[PDB]
């Protein structure tokens, strides 16, 4: 279905990032797989991505909390494949806290990477497929992109403010054969979710996959988790032709979160 | 990627609904299709989805404006196809007029096709769905369900209803294997839309075209219109196992039209 | 102060609706009300308003269920008055059941006065504010105008469409001197809600108050249930000249209901 | 009406910002205004404030990019008025733009005035209220903090960043008696504006209120400007007991804006 297209996701490293790029690569496109972790782990899993789906599949580094490093990114993934069809933005991080013990530099740091990130490299990609003519941004925002909970000020706001630039990308460049969208998943038991169930498992002293199912069944209808595979899935449904007009709005596999 | 799957599509004998049979017929799923029309005509389409893609296709012609009548479809539509996986409530009216002039059978109308009947379609259909532990409705709104636009007071009033109904949809039926979501669209050239396009015309006293892109400009930021074949495979999509967790939530696919 | 106008409320016999009536006529206006209930309750909430307040109160009795009825009460109350100001679309029933098991009856009879009513009670008072130059249509919609909940869907359906077409009277009248909007209130402790209560009361065994901690907890962050009084303020809100340019949105008093 | 209280509006020498510090004072309570400008043209505002409303009323200039600065900025606030039962933030910058050619240092700008001080002026505040029992915490965010416009990626981005941390504040201190809301402007002729008709006026070559009549007619409805004084009622009223369970949504003035 992609065959031929250049993908890059930013953060993909593991987690949802991860399953971003192993289903772009699965489509047939090549990937540009970016963030932290240990040497032979990042490799191992970028071998694995040319080994099951016979596609180039690079790895550049970057810490995209610096501004310039983040742009320089972009030229660099685009030297790589030759191009740039789909950029995915997925790198973000997490801190819990109220407001008034928000630390500032957590506050910062979250707006930098989960906010101005997004900007960065939106800006430095757009050039490239206006250009060609043709293009895919995918925002992976949040449920709470769209509302709120509490203790987590900076996040919120950052994808709230995802969400408003995901709006102004795709009315900027309508009908240039170039879509913005936002993915808003719920809940993902990746690794950043662990630390708040493991959180919960101390506070309320109870068991660890008892934690889980609080915290699934105070957002999530469904009570499932959302899985990383299905977001991938999503990825490449908003890749497809058939999402040619579907720019600017959100993408909320959310188990029921949203709705209620 | 539907094989042995059982569909059925309202208002599928021509415009939309016929491009999502089509859709989901080609994607390995029997299909029943709905409407109006010459019988030859419904007889020819309904030929070709068995021929071009192998699939099992039926047509049951029932007004949806009628409850009862409603209830009864499903019903034999189930007892045809063996079955009843995908419900898609598309069959749907227009009517322009302001507020106190609008007719009260022209609201009592499009409250009966476009909202009650998508009712009346969903609960008949989730006994069958419950019973199985997998199904999908996919309900057919409008960025007028999210948005609001002059002299459509009961459509836009019915489609946000189709959106609130597809809420409660979900919520009820969370985890039990079935997902129910909103496709959104923005402008699609159906004959409901030329309608449209020629009061423009016949108005300014402009080249037909003229104000078929006089149509778009106003509300679709794009300045293309969504094709019958783009909604087909949004619907195919929200069928697909990646959006096991994705329900209760809505599927733009309006050019923008949402994100200004 | 609200002297010298003229204010009709629908189903103010009893709950949301007196409170929105006796706000009214505290700040100023001549109030018309409307609903079921015994004739001496009755008299002595439309007495009560005259001799408390100083202003003129009269009571129009019609079943908002049908139509015509709706379209002649708000001519009746218009003459009563000796003009029509604002408006105020109150009169709401409600049915608590699954879609598969909701009586299609108990469908129809809310969305023709939880929707329907709006509309017509709407047609007939526009003529009459267009030709004056000046008009607010309040329509009390509910947070289940924006999300849902399980076993509501013709309640949360209509709810929805009441803000569609709260958006559509607006647009329709941009600039007029008239505005539409719709208050949109989280749990408010009337006979409507005492029934669900008492329903969790007896369902769980669970004491009559803890049964209402419980409801609240589940949707209403604030823990406490929203007041008549403070509803009754935010339409008077709504008649201000402050409030000239607020049209065809929707004002939440739910306790952070939807920010979550 | 709000005789006794304390309140503080930031970005308020001209402006809405003024209008809304004007409406406090006039409602009856002590206000501090900041922003810049000239010290004899702040004074003076400052000045007609107390005479003209019988109230007391100080100035505190404060860069409110710089976090420490705001932070110190409500401390000394307080301590100039006894205490601090409202806090305004209002200060905002705009720059339009496309997303690729948006200056760097523009974006840093208006993320940090328009997002990070409102988290700032907020986390500074809050333990204030939260020891009274009692507060108010009003954000002047946009329409453009629910739907975006083209270039201008860094504003909307901030507006919707400023939505979402208004219903983090309100869920954190729900039942407090602290309540956050945002008030959503539309078009309001100030000199945010004003530039802005003049870049039309230039572009287009027309007229310059035939350019601040064609600013109103793309995006507002109602083709009426939102009023600074309108604004300040709103403020007024979310002040009141009225909106105790008002919390964590938006008010929108927009004359429809968000309607369509
Ligand atoms: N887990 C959930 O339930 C959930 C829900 C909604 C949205 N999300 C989002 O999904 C995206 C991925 O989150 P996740 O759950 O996979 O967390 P994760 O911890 O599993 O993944 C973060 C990825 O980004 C890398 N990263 C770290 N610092 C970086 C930097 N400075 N620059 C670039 N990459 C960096 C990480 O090493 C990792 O590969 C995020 O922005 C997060 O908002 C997650
Ligand atoms: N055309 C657009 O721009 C557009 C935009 C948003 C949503 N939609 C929706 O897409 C769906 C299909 O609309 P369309 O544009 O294809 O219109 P259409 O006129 O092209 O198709 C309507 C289909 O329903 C049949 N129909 C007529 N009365 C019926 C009844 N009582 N019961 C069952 N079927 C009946 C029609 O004969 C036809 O096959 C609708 O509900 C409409 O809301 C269309
Ligand atoms: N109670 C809540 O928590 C809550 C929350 C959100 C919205 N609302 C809404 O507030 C409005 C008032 O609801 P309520 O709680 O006061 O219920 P209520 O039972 O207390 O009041 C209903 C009023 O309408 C009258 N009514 C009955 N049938 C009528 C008819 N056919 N025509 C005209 N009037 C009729 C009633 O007798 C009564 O005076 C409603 O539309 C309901 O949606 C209530
Ligand atoms: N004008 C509109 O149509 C409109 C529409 C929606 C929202 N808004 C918002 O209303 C609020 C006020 O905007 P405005 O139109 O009055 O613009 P303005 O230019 O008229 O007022 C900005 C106020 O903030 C001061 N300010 C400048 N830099 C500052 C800083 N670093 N720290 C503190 N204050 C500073 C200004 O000097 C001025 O007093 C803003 O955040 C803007 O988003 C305006
Ligand atoms: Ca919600
Ligand atoms: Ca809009
Ligand atoms: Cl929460
Ligand atoms: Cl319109
Ligand atoms: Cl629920
Ligand atoms: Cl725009």
């Amino acid at each position: 279905m992609l065959k031929g297209k250049k993908a890059v996701v930013t953060g993909s490293t593991s987690g949802i990032g991860l399953a971003m790029a192993t289903e772009l690569a699965k489509a047939g496109a090549d990937v540009v797989i970016n963030g932290f972790g240990q040497p032979e782990d990042i490799e191992r899993e970028r071998s694995t991505l040319e080994s099951k789906f016979g596609v180039k599949a690079y790895y550049l580094n970057a810490d995209l909390s610096d501004a310039q490093a983040t742009r320089d990114f972009i030229a660099k993934a685009a030297e790589a494949l030759g191009g740039l069809d789909i950029l995915v933005n997925n790198a973000g991080i997490q801190h819990t806290a109220p407001i008034e013990e928000f630390p500032v530099d957590k506050w910062n740091a979250i707006i930098a990477l989960n906010l101005s990130a997004v900007f960065h490299g939106t800006a430095a990609a757009l050039p490239i497929m206006q250009k060609q003519g043709w293009g895919r941004i995918i925002n992976i925002a949040s449920a709470h992109g769209l509302v709120a909970s509490v203790n987590k000020s900076a996040y919120v706001a950052a994808k709230h403010g995802v969400v408003g630039l995901t709006k102004v990308t795709a009315l900027e460049n309508a009908g240039k054969g170039i879509t913005c969208n936002a993915i808003c998943p719920g809940w993902v038991r990746t690794p950043l979710v662990e630390k708040q169930i493991e959180a919960i498992s101390q506070q309320k002293g109870i068991d660890i996959e008892a934690a889980a199912r609080e915290l699934l069944a105070e957002k999530q209808p469904s009570l499932q988790f959302v899985t990383p595979e299905q977001l991938g899935g999503a990825a490449v449904f908003l890749s497809s032709a058939a999402a040619d007009q579907m720019t600017g709005t959100t993408l909320s596999l959310d188990g029921g979160w949203t709705a209620r």
